[PDB]
C-alpha cells in the first residue's frame, strides 16, 4: 500500500467487505466468479498483478520479456515465498498451469490457456495429449518460459487473472479437496486464510512471508457472503460493514445518494449485463425467437428508468469503452422501441407463435434483491411488448452457475466481466469450445473471426475483426444485451486506497488502509 504522506493511519487496521455471496471455492482452478476472484487475489499472486488503477505491475515475477510476443520469459522473484516459507518457483507455475489445463481438474477456466494460446492446449483439454506437453517450462527454478502458438501482445494483461495464480503442489496432492481449508491453505499472496464459516464469513490475515509485506497495511480483512444488497447496505449503514459489494439495491440507491453522497462511488466498469439465452435448448435454437427477445427488451426503460444508476444501454457484448474496441451499434439500435416491437412480434409469428399459443419460458437469476427487481421488470417488458409469458426462478450463486453450465435453463440473467482490458477477454467467452461459454452458442463462423485476430499484422485489422465478431453475434442474436456496467458501491470515509480508476475493479486489500478518525 501507498499511504499518501500526511494522512494518519488508524490504530486498528481491520476491514469488513461484503462479497455478494458464498464463493464456489478458494482453489484458483475451481473458480469463475467475481466473488471468487476477490478473495483469490489476496490469497494468491500470479506472475503479474493489477495496481489500484489497473496498470499491470510485477507480481511473482520481478521482470519479463518476449520475443515476437510468441515466446515469453519471466524472471521469478528471488524472495517470492509461500505462506509456509517454501519458495515460489518456476516449476510451481508449470505445475499449476498444467493442472488448470488437465480435464481431470474440470476447471471452468481451462480455456483461459486457449485464450493465451499456449502450445498443445487444445489436445490437452480434449484429453488427446498429456498436460506435460503444455507450452510452459522452467528453464531453471526461477526462469519461466511460455511458448505460444501465435503472437499474443496482451499476454501480460491476461496473466493477472486469479485462475493463472500458482498452487502449492505438495499441499494440493497432500490434502486433496481439503487443501483450501483454514488449517491446510498455503498461498503466496499478501494475506492468508485465517477462518472460513460457510454462509457466514471468511477471514483473511496479513501474510508475513509476502514479499511486499512491508507495504501491506490492513492486518485483517473479512469477506461476507451477503446476497441481499438491501441487507448489505443496511449492513453498512449500521456500521458492521466497511465496503459493500458493488451491487446497489434499487430500493435504496437514491436515498443513499442523498444521505451519504461522498460514500457512494459509481465508476466505469468493464462488464456487461445481459440475458443469456440457452442456444441449444428448444425454441431458443430458433434464431427468430432469440432475435425477438433481443429486440423486444426495452433498454431505455429497464436501464434508465428501473435501475437508473449510471449504466449504459447495451447494443452488443463487448463494452465499447474497452481498450482497443472500436464498435458502433447495429441498425436496430437506432429504431424506436415501437418499431423493434413490431419486428419482434412478426418474427415470433412466423415462428409459429400467437395469442392462442404464446411463447412461455423461465427466467433464472441468482438470489438477489437487484436481479430480482430487474427480472420482474424484464418479464414485464417482454409480456407487454411481445405477449410472451415468463416464469421467474431463483437459485443460490453456486447452483446458479452450475445450472447454466449444465444448460438446464431457458433464459438466465447474466453478466460477464473482463479478465483483462482487451476485447478478446469478452469475445473469447463466446468461442464454441470455451469452458466459460454458458450461452452454449456454437458458431464456427464466430470462431474463425476470433482466431484470425491473432493472424493480423495490424491492431487496426484486429479492431476490425472484433467488430465483425460482434456483428456475427448480433446476426445470430446469441444473447440479449441489456447494459454496460458502472461499479456502484459504498465505501466508508475512513477506508483509503480505493481509486475507482481500475476499469476491471480488481482491488487488492494490500493496497488499502484505514484513515484515523
Amino acid at each position: 500500500a501507498n499511504v499518501p504522506t500526511g494522512v494518519q493511519l488508524a490504530e486498528k487496521q481491520v476491514l469488513v467487505r461484503n462479497n455478494g455471496s458464498e464463493p464456489q471455492s478458494l482453489d484458483p482452478h475451481k473458480i469463475e466468479g467475481v466473488p471468487e476472484s476477490n478473495i483469490s487475489r489476496d490469497l494468491l499472486e500470479g506472475l503479474v498483478i493489477n495496481d489500484p488503477n489497473g496498470n499491470i505491475v510485477p507480481g511473482a515475477a520481478e521482470s519479463w520479456d518476449n520475443k515476437d510476443f510468441k515466446v515469453w520469459t519471466f524472471n521469478i522473484r528471488k524472495d517470492a515465498k509461500w505462506s509456509n516459507g517454501d519458495p515460489v518457483t518456476a516449476q510451481d507455475f508449470v505445475y499449476s498451469w498444467q493442472r488448470l489445463a488437465d480435464p481431470k481438474t474440470v476447471s471452468p477456466y481451462a480455456s483461459y490457456l486457449q485464450y493465451a494460446h499456449l502450445t498443445n492446449i487444445d489436445d490437452i483439454i480434449t484429453g488427446k495429449a498429456a498436460p506435460d506437453t503444455l507450452g510452459v517450462k522452467a528453464l531453471d527454478d526461477h526462469t519461466l518460459e511460455v511458448t505460444l502458438s501465435e503472437p499474443v501482445p496482451y499476454l501480460d494483461k491476461l496473466l493477472a487473472h486469479p485462475l493463472m495464480s500458482p498452487v502449492n503442489k505438495t499441499v494440493v496432492e497432500k490434502f486433496g479437496e481439503k487443501w483450501t481449508q483454514p488449517q491446510n491453505f498455503v498461498g503466496n499472496g499478501a494475506y492468508k486464510l485465517k477462518d472460513w464459516i460457510v454462509n457466514e464469513r471468511i477471514v483473511l490475515e496479513r501474510s508475513p512471508t509476502y514479499w511486499d509485506n512491508a507495504k501491506t497495511v490492513i492486518n485483517q480483512v473479512t469477506y461476507l457472503p451477503i446476497s441481499s444488497e438491501v441487507t448489505d447496505v443496511n449492513r453498512y449503514r449500521s456500521g458492521e460493514i466497511d465496503m459493500t459489494y458493488n451491487n446497489m439495491p434499487i430500493e435504496l440507491f437514491q436515498k443513499l445518494k442523498k444521505e451519504i453522497p461522498d460514500q457512494v462511488h459509481v465508476d466505469p466498469y468493464l462488464c456487461t449485463y445481459y440475458y443469456e439465452i440457452n442456444n441449444q435448448k428448444a425454441p431458443f435454437t430458433d434464431a427468430r425467437v432469440r432475435e425477438a427477445l433481443k429486440l423486444g427488451m426495452d433498454r431505455d426503460i429497464i436501464v434508465n428508468k428501473v435501475k437508473n444508476q449510471g449504466d449504459l444501454p447495451a447494443y452488443g457484448f463487448t463494452p465499447p469503452y474497452t481498450s482497443g474496441a472500436e464498435l458502433t451499434p447495429p441498425e436496430w439500435f437506432s429504431w424506436t422501441q415501437e418499431k423493434r416491437n413490431e419486428v419482434a412480434k412478426k418474427l415470433l409469428a412466423e415462428a409459429g407463435y400467437t395469442k392462442d399459443n404464446p411463447l412461455k419460458f423461465s427466467l433464472l437469476y441468482n438470489t438477489s434483491d437487484l436481479h430480482k427487481k430487474l427480472a420482474i421488470a424484464a418479464a414485464s417488458i417482454w409480456k407487454k411488448n411481445l405477449g410472451v409469458d415468463v416464469k421467474l426462478e431463483n437459485q443460490e450463486w453456486k447452483t446458479f452457475l452450475d445450472t447454466r453450465h449444465q444448460g438446464t435453463y431457458d433464459v438466465a440473467r447474466a453478466a460477464w466481466c473482463a479478465d483483462y482490458n482487451e476485447p478478446s477477454s469478452f469475445l473469447n467467452m463466446m468461442l464454441s469450445n470455451s469452458s466459460n461459454n454458458t450461452t452454449h452458442y456454437k458458431s464456427s463462423v464466430f470462431d474463425k473471426l476470433i482466431e484470425d485476430t491473432l493472424k493480423v499484422k495490424s491492431e487496426k485489422e484486429r479492431a476490425d475483426l472484433y467488430q465483425q465478431a460482434e456483428i456475427q453475434l448480433d446476426k445470430d442474436s446469441a444473447i440479449v444485451p441489456v447494459f454496460y456496467y458502472v461499479s456502484a458501491r459504498l465505501v466508508k470515509p475512513y477506508v483509503g486506497g480505493y481509486t475507482g480508476k481500475d476499469p476491471l475493479d480488481n482491488m487488492h486489500v494490500k493496497d488499502l488502509y484505514i484513515i484515523k478518525q
